[PDB]
């Protein structure tokens, strides 16, 4: 149908045919009349990863004769989503798969929509290693993905009277077709036990002995016939387990727990033994993995030649002393020779400077459950401490903010410290968070060591991204300027050319529009919620966080709502408000906002006065797949959060790569993507890093906000007064509470600010024409931010390999 | 290579070879220089399995058509062992699979020892079920086997000095290749709740759901292109389920314990709840399914003519309150017409008179777990009562006798008793068990309603149990008399005619011998252990219990070891005795069993003067795989069980299949066995059921024979003197014990005619002509003993269809 999906060949509809009409018999066990979809998707999903696995096959078999250096993405978040299609599309076999299902009377986009998410990850983090693995392949870099298989991922969000219920993830209920299972590469791992000194050295004794799994999930390059791989362990108890019968063999379930279910928090930090265990597991399995993988290449020295390992935040931080205790009590190697070892093959990416998110694991844990490993901390600290007194004699301070011990009421270990202690690189994600972890957390560090300290700003893949979840644009690109851009995104900046192209404006217009009406749509017959499509789509999605500031949101379209009740015979450019995103379980706050939001909602779109004027929607269950569907159909990005906070964002470069505009603070990777396409293209408004410094040390005080601008001071009484909630009228008071007196993000501080430029927002998009140049010169600077780049930068600075373009031979 | 093992066609050859490489590749993900066996094994699993699907398919849309009457095999109990051969063999796929596997180089026999046993049985009962289901489905009955899917079967047995250990058995672990998923006819299972009156009838409510899902296992008729389902449950939590968050995610096992692990007694009743619970689960899974089957063809009345229920003991008895639950509560017929239905629905089948192995549910764990059920039982009680009441009026003893109701300190439901009211045929299992049952324990039953009392000797397959694990001896019967007694197992009486013809004399012994030299090997290849083949191979294998009397197999060892050690330079006929089989793991006795057993084999395995002439080996986990082997090697079969115990015993008739003489007593199927071949070719020593009633009734003292018999006093002097535990001299002092104080079992009062008898096998095993003659005699008279003859009989006398013999086309 359209050229970007690729060939229809006439043998290969007719094989894929074929071979469809096989798995359906053979695979399924089904037959026409009885298949459901499905048994159709599946059919499909077989079909399509026949075609993976000899090029899987023949990629791992390159790598072992050519050896290059291997990387290792540690994480224990994978946020996947949907396989199939970005399968078919980096195979080239869309249109082809298009055709052969067209011809068995099957619609494929309806089969797509039976796929379950893989979604094991809780946002931008989980996001970003799911975009890394996809370029790395791309690049034809010798990369593998390691992390824990989930049986349950992150739950499902059902709103029920406006509140979040969460329920299970069950998404192997009904098998999953991209995994290969291999339980003969089943590795011991080891916790509890004691240590025991000999003549010889260490020896950890009396473990607790859970099997580790892997499950191989092939990740496929575009268009290059490389395809890497996703190696995921799963919990078994080993058969002698507590081996009164029954009881013992139900009690094999303790081990499997390991591996159940992902931790939903990324606000906080729990010190939950679940958690460390499922950390380290998927360190010491990934290490023995890695080391066995090294040896079939004695001599450590080239370790680091041969091997990078890269820790996504400090959830895989264990790799460090788990490395020491293997090159020191297995292989035995002297310390000093073993560290030089470590440091040169572990580097560490952060991801906030929010203090509560930074993992502190309490000492009497450790102790209990990795003795070993707390001794090689003891002396990675203290070996460390004599480096920073001899360069700060003296500096008594500098040693006890340095420690990776933190004294106080319990001690802990600060994971972080560790990381940089034992990494040779650290990095931020975006060119102002890195600004900011050298100038605050880790000044002291940086000080130090500063040739250890970079940056490597976020991207997006622009496969999953654009070509994906947006063919209607991708097309009308490569009408204009090749399909050379899908791995190259810099050459979009060639679009600047055609900024003045009256037919390239109606084109990118048409496809917006085109979007809308199709989501609007997916609003309709999926959730039963009915909006006006020709109005601006005004979306926030993303993890609820007092720091994103949905709250800022709320009190705009409160504000709006307020303004048409005022004057209701006047013209407002009308709005359609969609904001959606899940609350970890526990956050009463991230709760309590998500009730207000649909509580607004319960309001005005109920108002026959407001009309189709202004329209709150809640989008329930966003999730990867939902953000295929929503991110293309939008009009405005809000990235609002208090400046200084967000570390990059991502969610922002998908918007910007899909034709929205973005209102945001200058923060996060929002400072890069003006610094790209022209501050004049992009709506900033309020408080920079600076101005909140300045802020804090005078004292935040709300109430003065509250004091000079009446349409706040309204707002507040509305919630106060139970406006929102009749039948509770004190229902939001810990909300109005929180704003007034210990607001951390200073809520009513940008509010002013945020409201004037929503105002310059509705009067450029009265002018479409204008709207859309603007959207041209968005979509045409968003090159920088896809992941390729990223990756590249990695590679070359971090990784120390060199990326390459070059087709492997089919 | 050998002619019943089929074809190896051109074509066939061929075509074996590209799916086995396509599914090493495709479906394994390997390639020829790193797959190992377990691989081969599973390129060939998938190739055999791919033959079976078409005609699956073509077999349940016959079904659909003809609409026939439908049996329903109910069993908590399917003891399948390994799916492959068995696959092969009723394919007729065997000698193609063979040359096809030869060509890539790989042995076939080395592959088919990959496959893990499918052990979802305790032993007779379990196996039973397994013969009946390959059985149907040669008759081309439209018969579904139902289960339940345990994630561990029976445990793997490891001695340990001696001592038995239980391991769990993880069948699953590397996948399993037979079975299909069907996740999407998953239905609800109920548990607790209570019961609330309307206007309208009875409701259960304020349940816990707990969810059933489905796997369908092929069972392939024998060359007749039938396939028939075994489906097997598994318990899966729901969604919403307790639905602080993780540890709600976790709680979901206590639902799916459900499923996990096979309770090991085959010797007592334990009453817990677990137990209570899989029998639910298979029970209400089941019916649903079965009706949802009956609906796609109101009108109940039919009901009976097109459902056919069995139960396998009463382990499913639940089946007959829960069709009154559902006719009644949910489709609103009246009781006494919803009673009828259920009747002429259920038949029930009994294997054992032992009053511990009896079901007697506590009722307030009915109360709690399924009060609506027990509402049902009451009222099935007093309705069935007052036929009793009025059919012997005044008789209130029989009354307190019949009530399905048990009073006594804790008031329990006796559930054979709800059999037999609730069916319409109740069956033993071998001529002279069906008797006892009319004469002792169902007594006041039989004279109620004699009608209903029927008997179906058991049979075994003669495919697995003949043609599978013997082909040598399946060939030289079809040598003679065509391959037509594979499904005709009377046919075999055709061999009496060539009793004395020279050439098969030969050729019989001639196998015989070369299954003890193969089996010889296996010994020492994977155990280790070291065994003369000249000698006669004494086998008894079968579970551990005090009815099946080792013990008394124990004390003929001992003695032919003392009679050595009195006259060392007399000539003995030289004897492997081999012992095998599983101890429930609480059963201490059992236990105490297995280590007298090794703890003789201590002692004369290692006496110089003993030499090889005689060895005590204790086959370590006997299972369905390990009985394919040592049941064609042995020459003496041991069935000493104590006269009135034993059901029927299946064991017994592999090995008069198989070419073994039988030792035995007047127990069980034995007694059909002898009347089958004659007395005279057989040694039956020892009580018969009369003389235990005799014994009994003037009281079993067993210092009577302890002082009469010096060899019998010898034998417990050593046991108590510490003789074959010279390290706790006291360890055998529980059996000594039970043997002089309370031995129910009677094991001094058959010793005497015991070993007499067993001088007389001694006696003819030194002529081997004369030996093998009546071998002959035996194996050619074991016609009656196929379970083709024995689901004939069901069919005709208690389901109502017929057999057919034709097939289907491929
Ligand atoms: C037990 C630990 C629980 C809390 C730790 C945590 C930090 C953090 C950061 N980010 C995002 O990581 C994204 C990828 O770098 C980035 O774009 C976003 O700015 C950043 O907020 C994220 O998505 N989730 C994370 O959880
Ligand atoms: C919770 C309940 C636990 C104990 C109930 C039980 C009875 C019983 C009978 N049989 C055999 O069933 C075989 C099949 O009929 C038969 O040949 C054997 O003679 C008979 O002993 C068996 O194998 N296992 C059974 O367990």
């Amino acid at each position: 149908q359209i050229s970007v999906r690729g060939l229809a060949g006439v043998e290969n509809v007719t094989e894929l045919k074929k071979n469809f009409n096989r798995h359906l018999h053979f695979t399924l066990v089904k037959d026409r009349n009885v298949a459901t979809p499905r048994d159709y998707y599946f059919a499909l999903a077989h079909t399509v990863r026949d075609h993976l696995v000899g090029r899987w096959i023949r990629t791992q078999q390159h790598y072992y004769e050519k050896d290059p250096k291997r990387i290792y993405y540690l994480s224990l978040e994978f946020y996947m989503g949907r396989t199939l299609q970005n399968t078919m599309v980096n195979l080239a076999l869309e249109n082809a798969c298009d055709e052969a299902t067209y011809q068995l009377g099957l619609d494929m986009e309806e089969l797509e929509e039976i796929e379950e998410d893989a979604g094991l990850g809780n946002g931008g983090l989980g996001r970003l290693a799911a975009c890394f693995l996809d370029s790395m392949a791309t690049l034809g870099l010798a990369a593998y993905g390691y992390g824990i298989r989930y049986e349950f991922g992150i739950f499902n969000q059902k709103i029920c009277g406006g509140w979040q219920m969460e329920e299970a993830d069950d998404w192997l209920r009904y098998g999953n077709p991209w995994e290969k299972a291999r339980p003969e590469f089943t590795l011991p791992v080891h916790f509890y036990g004691r240590v025991e000194h000999t003549s010889q050295g260490a020896k950890w004794v009396d473990t607790q002995v859970v099997l580790a799994m892997p499950y191989d999930t092939p990740v496929p390059g575009y268009r290059n016939n490389v395809v890497n791989t996703m190696r995921l362990w799963s919990a078994k108890a080993p058969n002698d387990f507590n081996l009164g019968y029954i009881q013992a063999v139900l009690d094999r379930n303790l081990a499997e727990n390991i591996s159940r279910v992902l931790y939903p928090n990324d606000n906080f930090f729990e010190g939950k033994e679940l958690r460390l265990k499922q950390e380290y597991f998927v360190v010491a399995a990934t290490l023995q993995d890695i080391i066995r993988r090294f040896k079939s290449s004695t001599n450590f020295d080239a370790f680091p030649d041969k091997v990078a390992i890269q820790l996504n935040d400090t959830h895989p931080s264990l790799a460090i002393p788990e490395l020491m205790r293997v090159l020191v009590d297995l292989e035995r190697l002297d310390w000093d020779k073993a560290w030089e070892v470590t440091v040169k093959t572990c580097a560490y990416t952060n991801h906030t400077v929010l203090p509560e998110a930074l993992e502190r694991w309490p000492v009497h844990l450790l102790e209990t459950l990795l003795p070993r490993h707390l001794q090689i901390i003891y002396e990675i600290n203290q070996r460390f401490l004599n480096r920073v007194a001899a360069a700060f004699p003296g500096d008594v301070d500098r040693l006890r903010r340095m420690s990776l011990v933190e004294e106080g009421a319990v001690k802990r270990i600060n994971m972080a410290h560790l990381c940089i202690a034992g990494s040779h690189a650290v990095n931020g994600v975006a060119r102002i968070h890195s600004e900011i972890l050298k100038k605050t957390i880790f000044k002291d560090f940086y000080e130090l060591e500063p040739h250890k300290f970079q940056n490597k700003t976020n991207g997006i893949t622009p496969r999953r991204w654009l070509v994906l979840c947006n063919p209607g644009l991708a097309e009308i690109i490569a009408e204009r300027i090749g399909e050379e851009y899908i791995s190259d995104l810099d050459q979009l900046r060639k679009l600047l050319s055609y900024v003045d192209d009256e037919a390239f404006i109606r084109d990118v217009a048409k496809v917006k529009q085109e979007n809308k009406l199709k989501f609007a749509a997916y609003l309709e017959r999926e959730y039963k919620v009915h909006i006006n499509p020709n109005s601006l789509f005004d979306v926030q999605v993303k993890r609820i966080h007092e720091y994103k500031r949905q709250l800022l949101n709320c009190l705009h379209v409160i504000t709006l709502y307020n303004r048409i009740k005022k004057e209701p015979n006047k013209f407002v450019v009308p709005r359609t408000v969609m904001i959606g995103g899940k609350a970890a379980p526990g956050y009463h706050m991230a709760k309590m906002i998500i009730k207000l939001i649909t509580a607004i909602g319960d309001v005005v779109n109920h108002d026959p006065v407001v009309g189709d004027r202004l329209r709150v929607i809640f989008l329930e269950n966003y999730r990867v797949s939902l953000a295929e569907k929503v991110i293309p159909a939008a009009d405005l990005s809000e990235q609002i959060s208090t400046a200084g906070t967000e570390a990059s964002g991502t969610g922002n470069m998908k918007f910007m790569l899909n034709g929205a505009l973005t209102i945001g603070t200058m923060d996060g990777a929002n400072v890069e993507m003006a610094e790209e396409a022209g501050e004049e293209n992009f709506f900033i408004f309020g408080m920079r890093v600076e101005d909140v410094d300045r802020l804090d040390q005078r004292g935040y005080n709300a109430q003065e906000y509250y004091d000079r601008i009446p349409e706040l001071r309204q707002i507040i009484e509305q919630l106060s007064s139970g406006f929102f909630s009749p039948k509770q009228p004190d229902l939001f008071k810990d909300i109005v509470n929180m704003l007034m007196h210990h607001d951390r993000f200073k809520v009513f501080a940008d509010y002013e600010e945020y409201v004037k430029c929503q105002e310059r927002v509705s009067a450029l998009y009265k002018n479409p024409r204008e709207w859309t140049r603007m959207v041209i010169r968005n979509i045409a600077t968003s090159g920088k931010f896809s992941s390729d780049r990223t990756i590249a930068q990695y590679a070359r600075e971090i990784w120390g390999v060199e990326p390459s373009r070059q087709r492997l031979p089919a």
